[PDB]
């Protein structure tokens, strides 16, 4: 316990280091196009730092709501990746789960929020990410009278799988959320790489409404999870074969669903104890949350097999059909110490 205390302590350290001096947390780049995120990355970083019991760290999260206050140039009164983008659900709705952190969820800015975001709740029952008039204004395509966004403005399950954490909206997104799991026990992200994300939330929602009927999705979901650590405790992928920090903290999220199986609490142990070997000299964790963006047409993301990281790429490139990176280490940071707090109590 005292290895993860100091573990916990060094990560919030340089996570509250790591705010600029308005006091955002920034992460991600789209270069020479959207560039970094803040308004994202704050309301998520803030959402996984709720956990902690510190008073610096909750006013952390007061300056953090104050910040996406005064961020209120859309007239929709949503949230975006920064203030050059548009609104979307997603951002919308981890702003929604800081305001409920910093007890502002029946605040006027928050309302307005909620009635926007339920407005992209679709004809199947899931939240779409972008409205398409809203999107269609924002980038520069070629020949966008042409390009469909079908995709871009469809039902995403990692957008759905996130705003369920909100209570007021889990029931609108139950059967939605029980019609795409798949037959192996986890969910398919839209956004991300690693399905260990929608997966893991998803999870979360279905134990949250604490529904009888849901108790053998959130156990097949929890066996997938077991498959997925291997016994040195990490999530292996394509990309890190020797473990993906963001993916195993997701998958030790997942873990904690199961309370009783031995089997599994020595599965969340190993997990903890790679954590804390992997974490870097000045607290953080080296980056792994894997956001790829899609042509706006792709309704499969997850049968696109043309995927490059744009860092990576040579010469001329497009960020359509690339995958970016927190290059900050703040998301999966964030993300990894979030994690290891939940986790802590259940060893």
């Amino acid at each position: 316990l005292n290895q993860l205390s100091n573990s916990i302590n060094a990560a919030v350290a340089f996570l509250l280091e790591a705010r600029n001096l308005e006091g955002w947390w920034q992460d991600f780049n789209f270069p020479q196009a959207a560039s970094i995120g803040d308004e994202w990355v704050t309301a998520y970083v803030g959402t996984m730092l709720a956990t902690l019991p510190y008073a610096h760290v909750h006013e952390a999260l007061m300056q953090a709501w104050e910040l996406l206050k005064i961020r209120d140039h859309r007239p929709t009164g949503e949230w975006g990746y920064n203030y050059i983008l548009c609104g979307d659900a997603d951002t919308t709705g981890w702003a929604l789960q800081l305001a409920a952190a910093v007890g502002a969820s029946d605040s006027e800015r928050a309302q307005q929020a909620r009635a926007a975001l339920a407005t992209h709740l679709q004809p199947n029952g899931g939240i779409a990410t972008f409205a398409e008039e809203s999107i269609r204004a924002y980038i520069k395509v070629p020949d966008l009278a042409n390009v469909s966004f079908q995709g871009w403005c469809g039902a995403h399950t990692c957008v759905s799988a996130a705003v369920a954490a909100l209570p007021e909206f889990r029931s609108r997104l139950h059967d939605y959320l029980r019609v795409t799991q798949t037959s192996q026990g986890n969910w398919e992200g839209y956004w991300w790489s690693d399905h260990e994300y929608t997966t893991a939330l998803t999870a979360e929602a279905l134990a949250a409404g604490g529904q009888a009927a849901d108790q053998p999705s959130i156990e097949q979901a929890v066996a997938w999870g077991l498959k997925r650590l291997c016994p040195q405790g990490f999530v292996a992928t394509s990309k890190h074969p020797n473990g993906s920090t963001f993916a195993t903290a997701w998958c030790l999220r997942l873990l904690l669903l199961n309370t009783v199986d031995a089997e599994v609490k020595a599965a969340r142990a190993a997990a903890i104890g790679w954590l804390l070997e992997q974490q870097r000299p000045n607290g953080s964790w080296v980056s792994s949350a894997y956001l790829r963006i899609p042509y706006p047409f792709d309704r499969n993301p997850n049968q696109f097999p043309h995927w490059r990281y744009y860092d990576e790429i040579e010469g001329d490139k497009r960020f359509e059909g690339s995958i970016i990176f927190d290059h900050n280490s703040i998301f999966t940071t964030a993300t990894v110490v979030n994690s290891l707090v939940k986790a802590a109590p259940m060893l």
